[PDB]
């Protein structure tokens, strides 16, 4: 076992290719499948596992009711092999937990599991399983994080939490994290900045992590910082927004884009220069469809051109949170890291008819081969029969 | 493979975070969960694994009908993953037995699992899933052991059991095995006290036991002793009385308290010097919350004096038994024995109007670093398809 | 990897203690087991396995209907761990069989599944899960073996096959098998013998199999022999008669006793010098009860004294086949190779009222310290709901 | 971990042993079973898997409904134990797919799956579960692949794949893969010829595939090539002809047999000089039906002559596709590369009264010692609950 390097850079890539499919709710309803949200997937040098957090409850069955609710003493942060249903039978319990992130250092897992009150919530950091550190609600309002993959260079991992309004103005904390243990910590300074549930990646020995703005801003914000946490901040400047809802395409802004603004979608994006690889919804409106869009100028640049798009979601069918993982040179054997993506299919609550909210994933990974848009949706015929 | 040392200390502890949640009878509502009671959770060097004495059912089938019950050529002794629903599909086989316990002695898995009929059960020792030896009853009245893990120094384990009356006088013998051969066993000279269910941890080469007098003592007596079996013996000196049923906090005393002593729960207590960690139920008087309370003086002085309360479970939530369990330093990387609980939340009979009883489990670690007060109780939605 | 040895004695016994109990029919009230017969154990230097013959259906489901049958091409030989219930989730599949059995020589599995046509069924053998022979009915009439596990020694493995007539004379074969190709096989010269289903174990380089007499005996016939396949043969001389059904105990017969004689159960001995150890039902005309009685003069005396009695099943509780099976001392480190058994406990046709059949299973090793006879019995109760 | 040679010849075989049976369908009437077709077995050097495409769905649940359909965003190919029934529980997910292939080239599994709209499928190339390649539709018209295993010799694998009509003149291609990367293809020059869902098995540093002419032709073509891709083409001789449907037995032709020669089915033939062992169905209109018969002049001859049959299912039941799998020397330790087969057992839709169409499996392996005749069909009981 060797710890991760993560200096070399992203890896090139001209679309992507599809990587897995679970059909989670499709098969639950027979089969044993966790009610779950928040999906995403990590990998290790040997595997990649989807992670999730589960309700304390399967399909189909009464004790889903009620699940639009988000945190509670029954969720937890559990993970199964990638593509495979999340079931009782499959998966690897983790972390009591309604927010969490986990990485891969190269030698072990690092999870993080948030729970307890929302004036009050603790995370529950473990190394292999083994509780290594705890931090406490520094803002007492739903201390949370990032809903995906930490991201780790030259064995320290990297995360991203927030305290405080979720509308409004709050506070966002770096951390690095050495076998489990919180090294060094940072406050970020982001007057009118907004960071919710951060996809950071590695690249070139430092951390970009795209987040959601969930105040007034329907471009996405980000912070990249090195290994002792010196950090900029911005804004992504491309008037293809990225956030959901969002307004038509048009001039965009490298600060935070107020039309529509409200409210959000985790999301991420990869950096290439001054370009840009988008992931986001098909709707300006709501959590439907999904495509990939390459802006060679959208990273520091405010028009509304581009140069691809990849569809991978239809418009008329049910999407949700996208985050990115990657997979390093020491899994695959390449000389640079490969970005992938997943897609959660969110289905019941709101949108739907049912008692109950779940969804079922998808994931791609960036190829420089060809590649094709179409649509991979999740497929369940809703409602259920407990609905 | 190594033996486990376990002649470093305690770690000393600033609060509780938590570790794990399974959910089970959430969960046993529609998947294929066993009827459960008396779970425990212990650690190898490499994972920690909930056993559990099954009723040889499953929830929400006709064969959890008469539940109740706590004897039965049925029940077996099982083991899972932690967090993870006891199920057939992921459960290892152990030992028939209706009393239980197992440890890991750095090498192999010891378990301990005693059947046959009440006038003269058989406790059979496996290491490795091998018989290795047998105890027979020595006074022909329900043979009975811990309900939770033995503990290990030096290659040799550790377990208390007792045979006679749980309403009046019993003997209680202590045993030491080598790779599942008992080597020693002496009967401790109780007169007045009562033993039952005893939580047993390693701490600086000896043996500290927190037990259940089901007798006449609301307060919980303890037994320590060193590997060569050379014992003491004493109650819990705190009036933050420990057992349920107890009274009111008040006064205390070093022997047996007999207001409300007849019956219990088991439970378990850490001793830091003079002072203790408690862990009890919330209610004076049945199966409800549960809290951990540091007393500084607690395990030598009377007053009903302390330090520190940490909520566990509410009020208004059923709980069940608790029971100790470490990780050594050869799992953790520490440079003491890091001390753990688990709570068994029970479900159904007597309490509730169905068929069966079963219970969930949630477990924590100490901590020095930050925690927090909530409840984490069962969740389940009674009563059940089946009742 | 290193063939075990099989050359040491088997190890003396006072008594049986419970090794395992899997509820399989309980479970499967819900649960998704697989409806088995001729369940038995066999161990690799590192594990206990079951293995079963399958009927290509789960309890509780439409396919379990007709059972009862004992040939099909829908029937399969699999394995789970012992103890554990046979479900899909958790059995390896072995052969394709309506008989069976298998074994391990210390470094991999001999499994051996007959299926095909009555009148011209065809044995395969594969060592390590791969192919490595076949062998075809040389009567053409029910080719047939053990329905528990071979014996091994220094690297061969050996088992007993009939092929003709169940109700009267039949032919019967040894066959000596070298990682899964056999090597030499002998018809055994036995006139007005009658052997079906032996269970043979290995003891100080020799194998010892004792049998079912379906014609004409209600004692139990045995062979044994040496490596090379030098074989003598007789019956269980003891008036403790060993077969179901039987007459009450008196004066034995060192030849098949005709009282009762036709018709029988698989069953075991253990032979001591001139004792042996017999486990039999309760019942001498039906499968209920089983029982474990020492004879010191057992195997080659005729009276009908015994030293010892252990109840294992009681007498109104339904039994079925049982066998034996040994632990190596390159499995439990002994000097000697130690005896146990198990008990199929028959279920549904044709006693009860269902249109299924299906076993679950206990099981016992042998030990030199205390013991305690009681029951251990299914405990499904019956009907079920598909019947 | 060391490459197969894939160097030594085919071994010579008098008959076919069974060797797997999974039962899935009778089993998926209550157990979790996914819904599949299109199976096949394929070898590493430690196991053999069955890969199959699934329906997102499990049997007797509503979204089985409308399985006939044979391409989807639902369908992912995933694989289990040999034997097993492919469950949620026991599969591993290995790519998203409505056709597929994958091998083992002794260090790490290849696999094959085509996804995306008709008009532009893409074919995602995974190395021990990594994307290592991707390949697009060339003609636009449903590029597809074996359905079967894919050939391996000296750390390069092959497979053929198919771009245009299905009944009418198509694009044929064959690829050169070492670790998941293609590193050559050519266009087969083949005009009159229809090649579909080849069954490709290595030979002496070559490789050998029988094919379906689903054009015009009811016999089968073949196309045999070394490393480099330099290939011969053909199409079986024998009167005895290999597809469904067919005419009955006449006269062969070396070039496709007109006579009820458009449509067709998966299948395979094992070339032995001019000699043929064909696999085919009994019936010649339907999937009815399988038995296995070797011709000494087939390969290269025109008479409806033979030498032997074998049967494998009866006239009266269910068959499917079937497909060649081999095991290597380095798996089996024989000095030939073994020839072994599948059969699909399909159930449902178009001939049964169901909603729903799924298929069970049975394998064989060849043999130079006994076998015999049978029937080993699916034995299901249709139609289901859900219909
Ligand atoms: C902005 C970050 C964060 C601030 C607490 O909120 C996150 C947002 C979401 P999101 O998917 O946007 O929520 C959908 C709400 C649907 C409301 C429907 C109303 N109908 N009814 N009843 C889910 C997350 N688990 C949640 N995180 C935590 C930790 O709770
Ligand atoms: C005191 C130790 C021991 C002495 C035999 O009894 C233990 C106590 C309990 P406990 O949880 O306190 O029992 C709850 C009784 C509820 C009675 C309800 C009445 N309604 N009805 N019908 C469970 C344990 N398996 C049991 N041990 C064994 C070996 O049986
Ligand atoms: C004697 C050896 C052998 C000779 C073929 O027969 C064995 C005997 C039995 P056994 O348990 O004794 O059978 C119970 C019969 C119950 C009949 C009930 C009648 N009611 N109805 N319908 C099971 C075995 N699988 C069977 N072996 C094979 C290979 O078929
Ligand atoms: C010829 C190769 C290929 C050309 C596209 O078609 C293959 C043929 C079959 P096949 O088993 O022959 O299809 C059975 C059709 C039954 C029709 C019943 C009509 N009733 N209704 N509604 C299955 C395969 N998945 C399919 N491959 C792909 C990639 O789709
Ligand atoms: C990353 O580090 C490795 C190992 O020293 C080195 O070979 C490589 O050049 C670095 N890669 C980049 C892209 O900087
Ligand atoms: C869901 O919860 C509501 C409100 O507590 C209740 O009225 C409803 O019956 C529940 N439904 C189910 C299926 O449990
Ligand atoms: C990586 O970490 C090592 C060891 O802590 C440190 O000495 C070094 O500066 C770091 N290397 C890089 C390339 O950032
Ligand atoms: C326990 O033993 C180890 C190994 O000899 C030693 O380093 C350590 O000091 C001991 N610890 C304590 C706390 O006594
Ligand atoms: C439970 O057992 C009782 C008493 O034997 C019986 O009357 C009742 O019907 C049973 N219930 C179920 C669900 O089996
Ligand atoms: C531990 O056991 C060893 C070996 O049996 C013995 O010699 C020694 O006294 C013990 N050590 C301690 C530290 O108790
Ligand atoms: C069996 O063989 C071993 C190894 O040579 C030897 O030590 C032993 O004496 C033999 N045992 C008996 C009981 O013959
Ligand atoms: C069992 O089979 C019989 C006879 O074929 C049939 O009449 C009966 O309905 C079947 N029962 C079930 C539950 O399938
Ligand atoms: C065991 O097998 C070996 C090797 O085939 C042979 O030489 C020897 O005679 C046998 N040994 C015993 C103790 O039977
Ligand atoms: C295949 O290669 C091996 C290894 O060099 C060699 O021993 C063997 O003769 C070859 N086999 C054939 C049948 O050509
Ligand atoms: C199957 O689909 C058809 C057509 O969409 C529909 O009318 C029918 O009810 C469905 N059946 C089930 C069991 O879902
Ligand atoms: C096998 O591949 C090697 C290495 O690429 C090559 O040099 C050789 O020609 C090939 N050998 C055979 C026997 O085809
Ligand atoms: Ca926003
Ligand atoms: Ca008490
Ligand atoms: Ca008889
Ligand atoms: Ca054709």
């Amino acid at each position: 076992s060797v710890k991760l390097a993560g200096n070399s850079s992203l890896c090139p890539v001209s679309g992507w290719a599809i990587y897995s499919k679970d059909n989670s709710v499709r098969i639950g309803s027979k089969g044993d499948v966790f009610v779950i949200r928040e999906p995403f997937i990590s990998c290790s040098p040997l595997e990649c596992r989807t992670f999730f957090l589960t309700q304390g409850a399967l399909l189909n069955d009464k004790h889903s009711n009620g699940t639009i609710k988000d945190r509670s003493p029954y969720r937890t942060l559990m993970s199964c092999p990638i593509g495979e249903v999340p079931s009782p039978y499959n998966s690897r319990f983790e972390s009591v937990a309604w927010s969490a992130s986990a990485c891969h250092d190269g030698i072990n897992w690092l999870t993080i599991g948030i729970s307890g009150p929302d004036n009050g919530a603790v995370a529950v950091l473990k190394y292999n399983g083994i509780i290594t550190d705890t931090i406490k609600s520094w803002r007492n309002n739903i201390l949370r994080t990032q809903e995906s993959e930490c991201a780790c260079v030259n064995g320290s991992c990297f995360t991203v939490m927030t305290d405080g309004p979720s509308n409004g103005q709050a506070s966002y904390k770096i951390f690095r994290i050495e076998k489990g243990k919180i090294v060094k910590s940072v406050e970020m300074n982001a007057p009118n900045y907004h960071y919710e549930e951060c996809s950071c990646y590695p690249d070139s020995s430092e951390i970009t992590c795209v987040c959601r703005d969930n105040w007034h801003g329907s471009n996405r914000p980000w912070v990249s910082f090195n290994q002792n946490l010196e950090y900029q901040i911005g804004y992504i400047c491309s008037g293809i927004f990225g956030d959901n809802p969002r307004p038509n395409d048009k001039t965009g802004s490298c600060g935070p884009v107020s039309s529509n603004g409200a409210n959000g979608v985790k999301g991420f994006s990869f950096k290439y220069g001054n370009g840009v690889w988008i992931g986001r919804t098909k709707s300006i409106s709501s959590r439907n469809g999904f495509e990939m869009i390459w802006d060679p100028n959208g990273w520091t640049g405010t028009d509304n051109n581009f140069s691809i798009k990849q569809d991978i979601v239809g418009i008329n069918e049910w999407s949700g949170y996208s985050g990115s993982f990657v997979q390093h040179p020491e899994l695959t054997g390449l000389d640079c890291i490969r970005p992938c993506f997943w897609v959660e299919l969110i289905r019941g609550r709101p949108k739907e008819n049912t008692i109950w909210t779940s969804g079922s994933s998808i994931s791609f990974c960036g190829v420089n081969s060809d590649t094709v848009g179409w649509s991979w949706p999740d497929g369940a015929e809703l409602p259920f029969t407990i609905d």
